[PDB]
Formats: C-alpha cells, sequence, structure tokens
C-alpha cells in the first residue's frame, strides 16, 4: 500500500484536489488540516510529526533551515518545476536561499476587506477604500464603529502595517518604534474596534456583522464569494492600500524524517501541473505561484488586481524580515497592552 500525509490550511485546496490525485496515482492520502499558524510550528519544532508534506509560511522557513526540519527538494523529481513563476521565487528565496526547500503554492496580502455599501454610507461615495486611512485614521473609524470593526489577532502583521503606515520601516529593529508611536496609534484605534481575531471576520464579512477588517485577501475573497451565493446583498470588496501591504507566501515543505518521499513528490509535480493549481485557486481565491498556471485560473480571479496585483502593486509590497527575540517580546507585551483597553 502507497500512503501520503499531508498537512495544510483548512480551506486551502479544491474539494476534489485529494481525490482526483488518488485516483490518478493509487496512493492513499491522509490529510489534516490546522486552522492556525502555532499549531503548526508546534508540531514542527517537536519532530516525529508523521507528515509527509506540510504547508508552513516561507517566514517560518528561515526560522528552520538551520535546524534541519525540512530535507532539500529533489528537482529531478519535479519536472514541472519550470512552471513556477520566477519572481514569486525570487521573493520566497529572501526566506530559502536558491529555493532548496520550499515549493511556493499559494501567495496573497494583508490589506483591508470592507462592505461596499456600508462604507460609502457612512463615510461617502469618496470613501478612502484605496488607503490605509480608512482604517487607521481615528476620525474615519469612530464613523465606522457602530457597522463593525474588526483586526487580526497577528501582533507581527498589525505593528509591521502601523510602521508602514507611519513612513517607518515595517521591519523595524527599534523597540521605542513599537512601544511609542506604533502602541501610541492603535491605542488612539482601539475604542473603535470591536474584536482582534484572525477568521470571525471572513463570516462576519460575508454577513454584513463587520464593515471594515484587517484580513487576508483570500479570506476576504472568500467572504465576498460566501455573500454572493447567500443572495443577501451584501457585498464585499479587498483594497490592497496605496502605501503598501505585507505579502507573505504559503510553501509546500517535506520533513526531514518523511516516511513517504516518492508520494510526496508524486505529489508535488502533480500540484505543478498547470490546471491542478489553477483549479485550487478558483475555489480559495488566492494567487498560487505557477506561472503556467495563470492563464488557466478563471478570469473572475486571475483578472482580479486584489488577488493578482500588476507590478505597480507588487513593489509596494512588504515582507517579513526575522527579529530580534527582543523584538518579538516587546511586539507581544505592546500587542497585550494595545488589546487590553
Ligand atoms: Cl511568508
Amino acid at each position: 500500500q502507497k500512503t501520503l500525509h499531508i498537512y495544510n490550511w483548512t480551506e486551502y485546496i479544491a474539494p476534489d484536489t485529494v481525490a482526483n490525485f488518488e485516483k490518478e496515482t493509487g496512493i492513499k492520502v491522509v490529510y489534516d488540516v490546522f486552522d492556525s499558524n502555532e499549531v503548526l510550528e508546534g508540531k514542527l519544532m517537536a519532530g516525529s510529526t508523521g507528515f509527509d508534506l506540510v504547508v508552513p509560511s516561507a517566514y517560518f522557513l528561515e526560522r528552520q533551515l538551520t535546524a534541519g526540519v525540512f530535507q532539500p527538494l529533489d528537482k529531478s523529481k519535479l519536472p514541472e518545476w519550470k512552471n513556477l513563476d520566477p519572481e514569486l521565487l525570487k521573493l520566497v528565496a529572501k526566506h530559502d536561499p536558491d529555493n532548496k526547500f520550499a515549493m511556493p503554492y499559494m501567495w496573497a496580502t494583508t490589506g483591508i476587506g470592507y462592505n461596499v455599501d456600508k462604507v460609502k454610507a457612512v463615510l461617502g461615495e469618496n470613501a478612502p477604500v484605496d488607503s490605509w486611512d480608512l482604517i487607521l485614521k481615528p476620525e474615519n473609524l469612530e464613523k465606522l464603529k457602530s457597522c463593525g470593526v474588526s483586526f487580526l489577532d497577528d501582533p507581527e502583521e498589525v505593528f509591521a502595517t502601523v510602521l508602514n503606515y507611519l513612513g517607518k520601516d515595517p521591519n523595524s529593529t527599534k523597540a521605542d518604534d513599537y512601544t511609542g508611536p506604533a502602541t501610541d496609534l492603535l491605542l488612539k484605534l482601539r475604542p473603535n474596534i470591536r474584536y482582534f481575531h484572525s477568521s470571525q471576520y471572513i463570516n462576519d464579512l460575508a454577513n454584513g456583522d463587520i464593515c471594515v477588517a484587517i484580513g487576508w485577501a483570500g479570506s476576504v475573497w472568500q467572504a465576498s464569494n460566501r455573500a454572493k451565493e447567500a443572495k443577501n446583498g451584501v457585498n464585499v470588496s479587498f483594497s490592497i492600500p496605496k502605501e503598501g501591504a505585507m505579502a507573505w507566501f504559503d510553501v509546500f515543505a517535506m520533513p526531514a524524517d518523511a516516511k513517504n518521499k516518492d508520494e510526496a513528490y508524486q505529489f508535488l509535480n502533480y500540484l505543478l501541473r498547470p490546471d491542478v493549481v489553477a483549479h485550487i485557486s478558483d475555489h480559495v481565491f488566492y494567487a498560487n505561484a505557477n506561472k503556467a498556471a495563470t492563464p488557466l485560473v478563471s478570469a473572475e480571479v486571475r483578472e482580479n488586481p486584489g488577488i493578482y496585483p500588476p507590478a505597480d502593486v507588487r513593489a509596494k509590497l512588504f515582507t517579513q524580515k526575522v527579529q530580534d527575540p527582543k523584538i518579538d517580546r516587546v511586539r507581544t507585551r505592546a500587542w497585550t497592552k494595545v488589546k487590553s483597553g
């Protein structure tokens, strides 16, 4: 019997991807899901996970290439590797030099999801939906409070977004940037924020319970699609603001103790087939990292500049850099202070 154990995010594959793979290969796939990066990182560090393929962020990969948690990918077993977009390979390479350990899977940004009609009713037809001003100017958030404002419960992404908005290095290494101006702004915004949570805003956007949220692009586009299918009239959109936004990349990686490597390479090369990953993007509303696949993606998705942004927008995106542990503890303490009154 041939088997393959995969650990991926929830709602990060097409409903029939695994079934199609099993039919084509005769491999028994055990597909498990996690809903938070803390759960994944915890298992990876403990080792002996029993997984042949896992889906970490590229950022986490850099923090583990010296630890040897993953093994290098044999490109000779991945003949369709050439389909991957070289620009995205370069960005991932900043965490995984020479792309030795990770295969780029999907990527997106952290921007603003919003209810089109409610924002325009509160702030006017000319509401600054193309700017972080929509959600980071206190005067605007005070008006939007009643219709619901949510932020991610992710200090790393939120502080980097605030720092960039203030004109500072989004990956600032100065502790006082976090405890001072970044915290000062967040505390001015806090009384207008309904909650900090990294998933509840999907359904709340789709149902009309919140009007503006900091969120992951594909999660917001999923909310927009859920609202359409519900025929409730809720019109959700997403913005990569003009001041820039954090871009991030989820990748497939192979733990060093993977027990079914041959099956894992079959699955990776399966994902490299243009129609396979294009079909996933069609369902999850995330851009994949496969350049050959882009023309096969549904027009509604590939033509959406909030999913596949053009060159001018991509040049405004920043990626997360690793920090010294002191800065990590500073961000955690400051985040608790922001959230607690
Ligand atoms: Cl990343």
